[PDB]
């Protein structure tokens, strides 16, 4: 019954979750905004070759949520609260996915500024993010509060590997390529229980010893589904996407579970539909539609149904 041929997924989504002054909007959770939404939105725009709504979040991104100490981004923006910027810390993929997202701007409009920022974002991501635990090179999920003692906490859907493939290939830095080979090496031994896949937050031992991290649940849930995205985005036939496709291939395409528990084995009492479905398309290889967008579609989906599309776009 939909008759819409002349909208287009990106416009619809425009629509749905941009205002006018640069935000992007969580009309699902409180109006919210953070720096995953805005790079998410930013690639978005420069691959749908979108330069004012570029520059429009862009410009909101940066003269909202810049934090001036460290030179990246204060991560959550709640507009009704007393303090819209309550948790004064930054989210690396959010900061990531913004530098990613400038990067491919100066790529697509040539305009040099892009570049720049986005070369102070990544040095600041270097500076302040990534340390040196274990034997490995590691990028924590913030500059502050997630390195504790004993262990740090990570967040391995944080790690963007096709945008630190590109910090890499335009930086020349070996930091980046470094912190890629680590993280593959590292995420190779995240696997848990019968799936063995990666839970959303990983705690990870000075003796090298790796845990599903004991604040969080154990799940590969609504964070590492985000992991094949990023795998197959930067390299379709990853060695790391076997994990990924194994555990597709033991579900029905319609009955896969939304989540597992890596510790329990249990898994979600719902199916993936939409997005996460994208992502399991995605990973097997079962040709996908162009993303079409309907209203039965919440935040998150639309926006993995646009990455979808755009990690395909990316060849």
């Amino acid at each position: 019954l939909p008759r819409a041929w002349a909208d287009t997924a990106w416009e619809s989504y425009k629509s749905r979750f941009m205002m006018a002054d640069g935000r992007i909007v969580d009309t699902g959770n409180g109006s919210v905004s953070h720096t995953e939404g805005q790079g998410f939105a930013m690639l978005l725009a420069v691959a749908k070759n979108d330069r004012p709504a570029f520059d429009k979040l862009w410009q909101w991104t940066d003269k909202t949520l810049r934090n001036k100490d460290n030179g990246l981004f204060y991560w959550r923006y709640n507009p009704v609260a007393p303090d819209p910027i309550a948790d004064k810390n930054d989210a690396t993929d959010g900061d990531t996915l913004i530098a990613w997202a400038l990067l491919r701007a100066q790529q697509q409009w040539g305009d040099k500024s892009y570049g720049i920022a986005s070369d102070a974002i990544t040095a600041s991501l270097l500076k302040s993010t990534v340390i040196t635990f274990a034997g490995h090179q590691v990028m924590l999920p913030g500059a502050k509060g997630f390195n504790r003692n004993d262990h740090v906490n990570l967040n391995p859907s944080y790690f963007i590997f096709p945008a630190w493939q590109a910090f890499a290939a335009r930086t020349h830095l070996t930091a980046w390529r470094k912190l890629q080979s680590d993280g593959k090496a590292l995420l190779g031994k995240m696997a848990w229980g019968k799936a063995q896949l990666p839970s959303d937050w990983v705690a990870l031992r000075a003796d090298g010893r790796m845990e599903p991290a004991k604040e969080w649940p154990p799940r590969m849930s609504y964070d590492a589904i985000r992991i094949p995205l990023y795998l197959s985005w930067a390299d379709p036939q990853s060695a790391l996407l076997t994990p990924w496709k194994s555990w597709f291939q033991s579900y029905p395409r319609l009955q896969t579970p939304a989540w597992v528990n890596v510790n329990t084995n249990d898994v979600a009492p719902w199916f993936m539909t939409g997005g996460l479905l994208a992502v399991r398309d995605l990973t097997t290889g079962e040709a996908q539609d162009d993303p079409q967008l309907s209203a039965q579609d919440d935040y998150y989906s639309a926006s993995l149904k646009m990455l979808v599309w755009l990690a395909k776009n990316d060849r």
